[PDB]
RNA sequence: AAAAAAAAAA
RNA sequence: AAAAAAAAAA
RNA sequence: AAAAAAAAAA
RNA sequence: AAAAAAAAAA
RNA sequence: AAAAAAAAAA
RNA sequence: AAAAAAAAAA
RNA sequence: AAAAAAAAAA
RNA sequence: AAAAAAAAAA
RNA sequence: AAAAAAAAAA
RNA sequence: AAAAAAAAAA
RNA sequence: AAAAAAAAAA
RNA sequence: AAAAAAAAAA
RNA sequence: AAAAAAAAAA
RNA sequence: AAAAAAAAAA
């Protein structure tokens, strides 16, 4: 290959966009108490903290979560995820829950195309339930 | 395809990363002097304009420019760019002229790859010279 | 095949969900008025009579109408649909005539997967004409 | 594929049904006694939390139990099932150990063809044992 | 082929609709200031003159622009569209520019499928912004 | 496919039409009374019911009737069609009888493609004959 | 297949044995003391717990054993066996140990066709050696 | 990858 | 997938 | 290995 | 016959 | 399955 | 798809 | 066309 | 020779 | 293995 | 050249 | 059409 | 894609 | 013989 | 020999 600076043969001004769109995996926690949902805000996607404070809209395709905090003595950790969407919520607990008291308990869901539209700061994605005090979710979205 | 929220059977916790790398086409002008070179400052390729505040590091991997005001009278646009390097500048001035008085003036320069390595904010990118009042860049790059 | 009750080799805890979505083909009824539409509510889809009543929200994918009662004397019946949307309503008027004055009269609809979005009890479906004093439904949709 | 609302050129009234079967993989809780025999009696499978409280009968393919709190100090976690038929009382004692002091033991058990008839909700399933003070299982059966 | 009027053996009623759904390509210009973002309605796309005033509703595809006067004098035209939702403004400013001062400067950009939702005439389809006074726009949509 | 608006690399302003053609089959009916023919009037297509007023002229392709009321007592429908033309009146009676007493009567002609010109709301289509009071018609035709 | 019963055309009277062999995986527990060796009696094979009281004599074909308890503090888990034979004991320990300190160590044996005698309840099948203060057998076997 | 239940298509 | 024991079929 | 987003090449 | 949802198997 | 009109892509 | 009547073409 | 029940044949 | 139950192997 | 009667499927 | 919407044919 | 970065799938 | 000049490799 | 830099051609 | 109109057949 080239060791030296070579040459462009650069035609007329290009196309160009100084603000695209990004497809990106989040991680971030969120606190959960026994017995009570948790809200996941949409906002919480949102930060300098994730390169992501320029964006105002997101679409999101996909929400994994795993409990990030041991659970209570004698149990097993679970973690369950209830889609939520601006036309209407979902009445699904999708649960996953750990087979070794030392390890995290872990779910998923996909959101299909049709439901793929954008939501904003005030919205929210799920709700979380867990025996574990806090839930690290990583969620699938594209930014926009 | 589906038209409902699905399970997707998470396993262990990724690995993950919440600031990321980005290639990107950075489009932006300066303002350009007859007679005289103007230090294109790598400053300006973070800016919150270009969702690249996060950032302070990129390694630029080619550069184009064309001319952004019409030229003076009687003549036609062109556009210089001659490389620069915090390991020692170049003396190449790679020249674009126009051939229809009313068309912009392009040109560019490709980095080789033994010589893409990070700049920072104060550091400089190439040195621009041309008959016109303004020119427009768009630069190719690593943002890390 | 076997005659007896068998081991199960299972392993660890699967991932679960106590309330999951559901694909249906739902049968009701609506009476109608003559030369007055009548608004389907999206709430006739969540009774204990479908066994839909842990439902909240909806994903209508196509509806289908029949005239249900005899049209008036000397006419044949008829039935029309108008799609009803949250981001906007249609003014299209889908239409079936029974050709057989003894013949219920059909017609019906499909949604595009980019308008199949969830719909809750306060929404409505399509708005409902008929010279038959009752219109049957049957609605393909997914419960979630 | 299609964006907008397109007719459907229905036919005659279909055969339809309200209240359609359901083929599910139903999870829950039982207490268990050390050295005590637990009736896992089958009305726990009708249920508003399963959007199972339309059924009165269900026909069970199979079952499956993983413990689901820790075993006493010491040992390691230990499941068995004893299927139970209203034609007569198996004397299986299907069992599943850990062999990891934290992993869950599991087990299950296959009803074959020729007794899979149906059960309601004064019938049992199947009698648990466990040296853990809570089994969770997860059921395979036929809502109808 | 024939040169007189022939038979048509008619069956059955035919399905029908007097108000059908029209892809179309419509044209308009909006009026834009310097430095100032100019919300184009929807409403702009119902209208006798284009044989559209019977629709309340509307599906976006993709929308184009061109620059409709000449450009400040010494600069070369451009255009930029930011994208408008109902769930989500987008935050993308694509942009194209001229290449010669007496030329049109065009962009244009498409909604995926997952966004293609109707809009009524209170909703904007997006932003535009331009150094010149109007903006010739395209918009490629389903009326319905 | 794409989640998010991408560009278009849209180039020079093309060729447009605010105000197009339309292919259409057009559903209405037509009062008859017995041993008298009706002329059908070409003004019948053009209305905001059909999303036509827009359109003065259009080409009809081909014409369908079918009786829209019972018959009079111990009679079966029947149902006649004289083409006219602004050049010359057909003489030609297409006719459909019922075939059971409770069915429609039914019938078409097509126009060939050497008197395929454009009609105005003055002129006629064809002439209806019919032992029923009412007559559905559907005609295929192009509106320019 | 039939779904109701069927003649079979039954000839002789057949060999018959109410009392046949039975190929079964025995397990069972023992308890052991530390440095040890404890003597496996072949009696505790033939019981109600196992449905074979009404056998008197056994071929072992082999043996498998696993800690069935916790080890001592700091320490993993270790299990040794020494088969033993009426005509000849042997000297060999296999051992397996744990690599985990909360998991079961394990070993076994395969005892040789030349060596696939009968044993009786006053006979001992092997030596067990362990940490841990029980020890759970499986033994594959040949009741008759 | 096949099968069973609900749905859709053919 | 094959083999051994019980059973069934051929 | 394919696909989607940004970029580059063709 | 294929696909989507629940389940089962691989 | 092909064709005509509007649209999109190539 | 073939045939018969009128017409046209070859 | 295959299968299940009764019968017949092989 | 295949299948079902228990076991073993792969 | 085919056929006849009843049934089911196609 | 394929696809989507309206129409026509098959 | 291939490749690089982010993501998804396998 | 080939060739000429400088360089590198073979 | 291929590749890199400058040039030329296609 | 094909096509168009009327008829018949398939
Ligand atoms: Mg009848
Ligand atoms: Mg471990």
């Amino acid at each position: 290959n080239s060791n030296v600076v070579t040459m462009i043969r650069a035609g007329s001004y290009p196309k160009v966009n100084p603000t695209p769109t990004w497809v990106r995996a989040i991680p971030f926690e969120v606190s959960v108490q026994s017995g009570i949902a948790f809200k996941v805000p949409v906002g919480s996607l949102f930060s300098a903290n994730f390169r992501t404070d320029s964006f105002t809209s997101v679409t999101v395709m996909s929400v994994r979560a795993w409990t990030q905090l041991t659970p209570p003595v004698n149990e097993y950790s679970f973690v369950r995820l209830k889609p939520l969407f601006k036309t209407g919520d979902s009445t699904e607990e999708f649960e996953g829950r750990a087979s070794n008291i030392n390890t995290r308990a872990s779910v998923g869901y996909r959101i299909p195309t049709n439901l793929r539209q954008n939501t904003v700061a005030a919205d929210n994605v799920c709700e979380v339930r867990s025996n574990c005090r806090q839930v690290a979710l990583v969620i699938s979205c594209c930014f926009n």
